[PDB]
């Protein structure tokens, strides 16, 4: 099991940054959006 | 099956990536806009 | 793919392509934090 437990691992871990990125993303539209109206 | 889900999981992540490419290029452009007019 | 050596390397790949997505977006912060300023 190790190699498949290690590249889960490491898919796990991109897919979790991935996630938090798409969040940032989302406060960052907020920020142009005000821009863009104010 | 294991080479198979992770083959599985591996496009889910490309696919994200992707997505994540194409927001991206979507926010420089109106980052580019905003300071250009 | 065809191997765990293969997905690995593919993996890297998308990692150090994000690695640079991170940077520019970072960079593009900085640039609406500019803009808010005024």
């Amino acid at each position: 099991w190790g190699s498949i437990d290690q590249i889960n691992g490491k898919l796990n871990r991109v897919i979790e940054k991935f996630h938090q990125i798409e969040k940032e993303f989302s406060e960052v539209e907020g920020r142009i959006q005000d821009l863009e109206k104010y």
